[PDB]
């Protein structure tokens, strides 16, 4: 039977009772088989290195309190989801093995208020981009969300993790506008202008009086969200989403030095712009076995195949455009011009292709005007018992980084048989490399190399000076611990905060590799 | 002067100490030079915030190190990047008696500005002029955005969330990444910063865990050495308009009408301004000018402003970017939408220059990243006059705007002080910014003016309207008015505070955040 590290068999009894006494038996569980839905889909360790001792779904904030102040008497150290999709990161499943699962979406499942006029709306941690897709679409057609490749997770959790989507809206801590949060010993606040009693600015302006303290809740283990308001954008009149295909895989140099200057003014490339290798891109559409069944990386002439057969290139450009259809068709001149600088680059518009190779296209058309979709989940029938964990480290826009990475993550990728799928992503003077590291999540060994690929892929990066922004609790540790400047300033920052908000060391021990006093050094 | 706490032997201690780190120089007791300290604008009390010393540190080492001896000797060590916070207590310290800590005197260099890239690194006496000479000379494709006034700090005013007008107005959203001294002597880098060799500090503003740099902003949890800034590329052209509106009550129209133009970022580009005659004609002249009489302006002289300068009661001042194709198209949405208001007249920076364009030539500048100090004639308004802040944050709903108007100068009036205000809608927010005039060198006027602000907060808070930056004399009051949940937000913050600076070193009451050693001893 699971226990927490560090409690008795008697204290966690006690506990458990004392769960049940606030959020009902029904919401307290136990049970192998409540518990294996909330392991970690895609392991890259074993798989029994991240295990939950139960889950508690607490109604509301209230309830959200009570249990914080049951975990501080009997020392019982809990994790946190919304919607707990963070796949590639872990899942459901806590850094701490043994942690119980608070599960806040489960009941705390509804959204509390949308501003047509001034966009925004007020959520609870269960709404999913597909129920606030739904609920705009019924009741504030005006608005539109951001999302993520697959919207069946939070609004909250997702900004919470400071993810991603493409619209101009993308960066979803940033438009994330007031917080209500419980903190570890179990006080509730309001963060920003949601302090005011009685003020109706909470979702307008992100900061209030005094220090900001919004972003030390997010990749945070110092409270528990119950409420986060976002900010909504209006919907332009008219949209077009393109993709450029590149045939050449030292086209990366050209295409990022053309992308910056584009992408920094926030036109003409007005959206999150992503280049995609071939891979990324035919895996939504085609297996492993389609174009190779031997041993080993897939060689040349099976990229090659891929290209030819789904009329891609290397790398697959993809952007949308808003407005009238006047600056539509301006911007869109602009962005033809400047990548057909670039011999072999081909264009098409998303009502110019609808064929297998247009599949992407036409999935980024719906995310990039914020339609949720679960399409790129066909990315994971790539190969059988598939599974990812992200790599997806910090970079400037500049073609020769681009190139160094795109060539240091593929070798170490074919070394550890691992394909290299990938996309380089500009923000806005910032560059992702966004890496899918595939495997078998059923084969032990599949699993040790993509442990192994990801910890290299993490120090050679760190190495030549590109950081990690977000990773899998297997990592959490290694990761924080690249950020090491002050010899180890910022971990000890995390660490003095953490101990004073948490001195029972209750709240997601070791998220982001901050871990409480009582755990930390004992190698979990 | 001493500092609270301190006996004059551990003070004397400190201050050689000091002397043996930043040199003999650069730690100055002398009532002569403390007097330069002073909050020029002085609120209530011209006495109520002090200097006990001002100490210069060359460089982040002796920050640390002058640090470690405040720590050793319980001396409490307020901040200044260039110390010009004038309207919140200029370089004076909120606990009275404190030594201040003046980063900008030694440490003004640009660290670094990448023009591809489109940012600097930045010490905090780098001046809004200095950055911009700076640009001008080597980064040209390149602008900074500044506030009001240039003499101020890219850093200081970044760390009191200040804010200025092109695209780039949000000074903190631009900050990217920062090296910062924490109360008890560490250094630590934010974001991509803290990985040692790392090519991002300024292109992204978060690292890896939880995100610090909201923290060190209206806050007392440490000394900033460095800090980043993303800076906008200069668009081809530009051009800055003026519409005047006749009407105290088109102010509803022109809020409802400003929020749909704002929120997508365009036609409005950059941040729109409203402000009222007095505000406009208190540049380019003085109260004397238009009322010599007793009690508030009456309305003859308003509009004899408004004629004499042809000026509305509402000014709006805006600027357009990118081809002039895109220009006029975008001033021909804003002309067809503002034209709806009976009354409405439009004119650009270009077919203006006279006596009444002063404020519209000067907006054009700041802009485009120009700065400028021609905002300052604003103090000539009458003798002695200095400024407080008052600036409250409501939804921009004409309603709202109709409300705040009526309310602060229905109080203002009471209290013998002219209504000089701004309405600024940033994104999906507005701000009430009034500028409370008054003589600095009359006990009766200062005395009247902290009561009338006093009042103000109270009145906006009761109707949900939160302050955004206060004086030093009323961070205890607006912090009060935080106070959801039995003040849970000010027992967070106190929870950190102590945390970080367990011996209460840091700028103690910054915000109304007061470490154990000083809390509920009224200053
Ligand atoms: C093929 C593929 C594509 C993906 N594409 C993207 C993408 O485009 N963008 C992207 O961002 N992600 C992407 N992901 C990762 C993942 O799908 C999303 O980030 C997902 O939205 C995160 O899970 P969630 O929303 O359920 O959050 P959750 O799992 O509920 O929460 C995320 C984390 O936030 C914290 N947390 C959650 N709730 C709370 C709370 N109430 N209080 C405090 N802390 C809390 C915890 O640290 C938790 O582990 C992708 C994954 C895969 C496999
Ligand atoms: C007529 C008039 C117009 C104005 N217009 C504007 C305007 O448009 N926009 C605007 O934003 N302001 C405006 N102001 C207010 C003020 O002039 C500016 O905000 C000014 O830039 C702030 O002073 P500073 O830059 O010297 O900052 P400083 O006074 O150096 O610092 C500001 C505060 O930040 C903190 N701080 C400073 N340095 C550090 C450090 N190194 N570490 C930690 N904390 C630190 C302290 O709390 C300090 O009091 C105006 C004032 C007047 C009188
Ligand atoms: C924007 O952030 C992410 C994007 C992807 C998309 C992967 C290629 O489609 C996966 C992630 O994590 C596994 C991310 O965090
Ligand atoms: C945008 O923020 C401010 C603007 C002004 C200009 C006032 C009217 O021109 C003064 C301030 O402080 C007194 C501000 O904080």
């Amino acid at each position: 039977r699971t226990l927490p590290p560090g409690v008795s068999d008697e204290d966690f009894t006690s506990a458990l009772t004392a769960f049940r006494d606030v959020v009902g038996d029904e919401f307290v569980r136990t049970d192998e088989a409540e518990l294996a839905r909330f392991h970690d889909p895609y392991p890259v360790g074993d798989a029994d290195a991240h295990l939950a001792s139960a889950v508690i779904s607490p109604r509301d904030t209230e309830q959200v309190q009570e249990v914080v102040r049951i975990a501080n008497r009997y020392g019982i150290p809990l994790s946190v989801i919304s919607t707990g999709r963070n796949n590639g990161y872990g899942g459901s499943a806590p850094r701490l093995s043994g942690a119980v699962v608070v599960n806040t979406g489960e009941r705390m499942n509804r959204i509390l208020e949308v501003d047509e006029k001034l966009g925004y709306a007020l959520l609870e941690p269960g709404v999913t981009y597909f129920d606030l897709h739904e609920y705009l679409e019924a009741h504030a057609p005006s608005l539109m969300i951001d999302c993520p490749d697959l919207g069946w997770g939070s609004v909250v959790g997702n900004a919470l993790d400071r993810g991603a989507g493409y619209t101009p809206y993308g960066d979803h801590f940033m438009w994330q506008t007031g917080m209500e949060v419980v903190l570890p010993q179990g006080d509730v606040m309001r963060t920003g202008m949601g302090a005011l009693p009685g003020s109706t600015t909470w979702q307008l302006i992100p900061y209030g009086f005094g220090p900001y303290p919004d972003g030390m809740f997010t990749q945070s283990n110092l409270g528990i969200v119950t409420k986060m308001g976002i900010a909504l954008m209006q919907k332009p009149p008219a949209s077009m989403t393109y993709q450029i295909t590149f045939e050449n895989e030292s086209d990366l140099e050209q295409i990022v030095d053309i992308m910056l200057p584009l992408r920094i003014n926030m036109a003409p490339l007005q959206n999150v712009p992503v280049l995609r290798n071939i891979i990324l891109d035919a895996a939504v559409v085609s297996q492993r076995a389609d174009w190779y069944d031997g041993d080993g990386p897939l060689p040349p002439e099976a990229i090659e195949r891929m290209k030819k057969e789904l009329g891609l290139g290397y790398w697959n450009f993809y952007g949308t455009l808003y407005g009238p259809p006047q600056l539509i068709e301006m911007n869109y001149g602009i962005i033809k011009d400047a990548f057909g600088q670039i011999p072999g680059s081909r264009f098409q518009t998303h009502e110019e292709r609808h064929d297998r190779g247009a599949h992407v296209l036409q999935d980024r058309h719906k995310i990039n005007n914020g339609i949720p979709s679960l399409s790129e989940m066909k990315l994971m029938d790539w190969i059988p018992g598939a599974g990812h964990v992200g790599f997806s480290p910090i970079s400037p826009p500049v073609g020769r980084d681009a190139m160094k990475q795109f060539r240091m993550v593929r070798s170490r990728a074919d070394e550890y048989a691992k394909d290299y799928a990938a996309q380089f992503v500009v923000g806005l003077r910032e560059m992702h490399h966004i890496a899918l590291l595939l495997f078998d999540t059923q084969d032990a060994t599949a699993r040790n190399e993509t442990l192994a690929l990801t910890r290299l892929l993490i120090d050679e990066a760190a190495a030549e000076g590109y950081g990690e922004y977000r990773t899998h609790n297997a990592l959490m540790d290694q990761v924080m611990g690249t950020y090491n400047w002050g010899d180890g300033a910022l971990l000890k920052f995390h660490e003095a905060i953490k101990d004073a908000l948490d001195p029972n060391g209750i709240i997601a021990p070791g998220k982001s590799g901050v871990w409480p006093a009582r755990y930390r050094g004992k190698g979990l």
